């Protein structure tokens, strides 16, 4: 009885017994340790009220910020940003995103089985560019009309079928750029801090070493879905093709083939220079005394990420933190014997970790918690950092069991059918597929790519 | 003909005659100065986009950043205006801000003409928390509703009530350093450049400004009384008073209390945060029950939040640093040598009566963008405190009394039926010169002991 209000019963409930600890330095700082990690996986407080929480209670205590080391008002990740939110902006709102998902659909639909193949494609394309939870959140209406038509000229079986392949691929493709998911943003923003002169993470290389790892788990998991289970109409209601959409569909392509056929000569700046047309390209009168462009500025504001800069540089000042304090020698005193297991066992014992915590929590909580625990340990024994982190934001993604993990596939399961037992029993395939390819893929072509055998200059020592 | 598209043939126009100017190294940085200065002033295009042009034409001509020198990746500015905006978010998610609208209009109002201090008293309190452009589209249906009826038991007592609804949300918007966005540009360039200036905070913008603009307040209701003329049931149609606005009111009164009053965690951000942060965590709703919601949500929250301040202020800096690395800065530097002849009250003269007549026609975050840095560069050449030119010229930026192009808080009462545009001029010019004049009498008696403004402190360079 009133357990409607269990989350302002466990935030109140978790600062209260948790200082036992009240005596020592590194006891303290520990104490923030262990309610900001407590906060991010069982998700009382929205994710950002938690990353400011470290920049109350540690002034508190008496351990202060000490790092005075930047540059650069404007970085070079935060400008590629930039450019990708605002085609992503008008690519929704002048609905050029379901011109797409029909016509590649209708397309491949000769469907036995081709149906399914053609919207796979269509919401993996789909997700490279947009955000996974609003691109399941529209294929997921056009795929329930359709199965619905098609029934209505075993029936039971296709319709939880097709629901798993929204939210799967939508996933798949939400890897092979950093701007897919918001978890390649967290591993991005992190690595652009931390490692300033590392010049090896751009657009146009996050996409080639992912896009042939990809593609094997979109064709495989195809051939496991389809395994283990078994519409011109609806484009013509679209209507004509307007406007804006030409406008936007010619700025597309020409942004993505500067992006990987090419100090002005940066990725971030066909982001811009692309990107910037969207707020001068007119689109509406309204009567005229004075048009509308493409997008607003209150639009671009609804649509960027501004809490994965809070969420960033919450994790750093929780780790900083535990620099200044005692607490990152005590615990490395206890742990000096990891250091004797070879550099391949790290990787599978760790990705093999972060691909089951993903299960029970979101995945930027679950990214910001290891990356500041993986990184220290690549320095120590002597790793290139990315042979290791590269591993574990990959498999972070692959969030394909119980519909609590990652909101594409709760979006999936808040419809009728698809009960609980048939997410365990598909996505174990596409996780041990998952995984297994990637290993597969930082054993034989990752690696003369970022040279990943050969210690680096832009790691410390 | 075909001139509803002004905008887009005149940001392509711009760029293209502009290229006679290709010749040099500061002949490039000096085609984005006049670029970038004409899209703030003109606002072609939405202020924050024109501020990101500085990180994409300086790198084409070969002009890089190179400043390599900062801290502390929360700074102490952000943490303040974070609790402040989620305090300002469920005022008026919960419409607290019309029973204070309401029960200080009807306190005094006996109305011989204490309605319209009444009225401006009310809207100056509520824009040292809210934007000036927010809580004046509030109290203007307000105020015409009431002179409706008034009238109902006359005309120059319709636009004496507008324009008092238009000014005092301008008086009430400084004294904060959140309350108008031109508090915030001047105090995030002022924790950048001056890092180890302490002296600037909630509890000491206050008492410098609050005398300042009381003054104002109450001698320019008597200027718009004179040159124009010599409400139980509006109240009682809000409701009983809910729950979601006692909560709301209790934290409002509890975190004003410990501004003024009061290790390291006795800052003014530490009760920002202590205090905002409940506002995400206090249950407000049911929904059926399964689930609450608390008083404020991220979404709601991030609508309310200005991020474009800190675009705008970091594309000012690109701007300001890319002419320091060509040779810029030099070459106008040696043309303008003897202006360091003048006295130092001459310069605070000559300067704020040039940012008040800017802002009559812009808008008052592009003309602070780019002033700011022209005096603070020259308040270290000529050995003067900084503060004692920067803070007469973020004052008369809020200034904009006259017509109803300069700030959105006197457009939206001329959006109205009344009030033609010799009746702004008319009444502004008298706001104007008595602004200038008490915040020039306040440099010179009571804020110089507060600051201490005739000594050359020590976080200046040389
Ligand atoms: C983000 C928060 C958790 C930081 C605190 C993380 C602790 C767990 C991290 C920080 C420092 C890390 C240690 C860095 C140093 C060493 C010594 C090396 O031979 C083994 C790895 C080991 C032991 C790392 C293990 C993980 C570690 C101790
Ligand atoms: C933001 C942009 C405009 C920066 C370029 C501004 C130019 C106008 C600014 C930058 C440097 C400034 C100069 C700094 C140095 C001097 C020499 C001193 O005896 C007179 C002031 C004077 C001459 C300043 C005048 C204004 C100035 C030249
Ligand atoms: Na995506
Ligand atoms: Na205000």
């Amino acid at each position: 009885v009133y357990r409607r209000f269990l989350f302002v019963v466990f935030t109140v409930l978790v600062l209260l017994p948790l200082p036992i600890v009240l005596h020592t330095k590194e006891a303290e700082c520990a104490y923030t340790l262990f309610v900001v990690a407590t906060f991010w996986l069982t998700e009382a407080l929205p994710l950002s009220v938690t990353a400011l929480l470290p920049s109350l209670m540690l002034p508190m205590f008496g351990i202060m910020p000490s790092k005075k080391v930047a540059s650069a008002y404007f970085k070079d990740f935060h400008l590629l940003l930039i450019g990708v939110i605002c085609l992503a902006t008008s690519i929704e709102k002048w609905n050029l995103h379901k011109r797409i998902a029909l016509k590649m659909v209708m397309m491949v639909g000769v469907n036995p089985a081709w149906l399914t193949l053609g919207f796979m494609s269509s919401t993996a394309f789909l997700s490279m560019w947009l955000s996974n939870t609003s691109t399941a959140a529209m294929v997921m209406p056009i795929a329930e009309a359709v199965v619905q038509q098609i029934i209505n000229a075993k029936g039971h079986v296709t319709r939880k079928l097709t629901c798993l392949c929204i939210a799967y691929s939508s996933t798949i493709g939400g890897l092979t750029t950093i701007t897919g998911t918001s978890t390649n943003l967290i591993f991005a923003e992190y690595f652009n801090t931390r490692y300033p002169d590392c010049r090896c993470l751009n657009f146009g290389s996050w996409f080639t070493f992912s896009f042939p790892a990809a593609l094997i788990i979109l064709l495989l998991s195809w051939i496991w879905l389809q395994w283990l289970f078994l519409i011109k109409q609806e484009y013509q209601k679209l209507g004509p093709i307007r406007y804006q959409e030409i406008v936007t569909l010619v700025l597309f392509i020409i942004m993505a083939l500067l992006w990987f056929s090419r100090g002005f000569a940066t990725d971030s700046t066909v982001a811009l220079l692309i990107g910037l047309l969207f707020f001068l390209i007119p689109a509406k009168t309204l009567t005229a005394f004075d048009y509308s462009p493409l997008i607003t500025w209150k639009e671009f504001q609804s649509f960027m990420p501004w809490d994965i800069a809070i969420l960033v540089g919450g994790g750093f000042a929780l780790a900083d933190g535990c620099e200044e304090s005692g607490l990152s020698k005590w615990i490395g005193n206890k742990l000096s014997p990891l250091g004797s297991l070879p550099a391949w066992l790290i990787i599978l014992i760790s990705s093999l970790m972060v691909t089951s915590l993903t299960e029970v929590a979101s995945n930027p909580a679950t990214i910001t918690l290891f990356l500041p625990i993986l990184s220290p340990l690549a320095e120590a024994i002597h790793v290139n950092p990315l042979y290791i982190l590269i591993p574990s934001t990959l498999c972070t993604s692959f969030a394909f069991l119980l519909p609590v993990a990652n909101p594409p596939n709760a979006i999936v399961f808040s419809y009728g059918h698809l009960k609980v037992i048939d997410m365990v029993k598909a996505g174990l395939g596409v996780n041990i597929v998952g995984v297994a390819v990637v290993m597969l893929g930082i054993c034989t072509w990752i690696v003369p790519m970022f040279d990943l055998y050969t210690y680096p200059s832009w790691a410390p020592a």
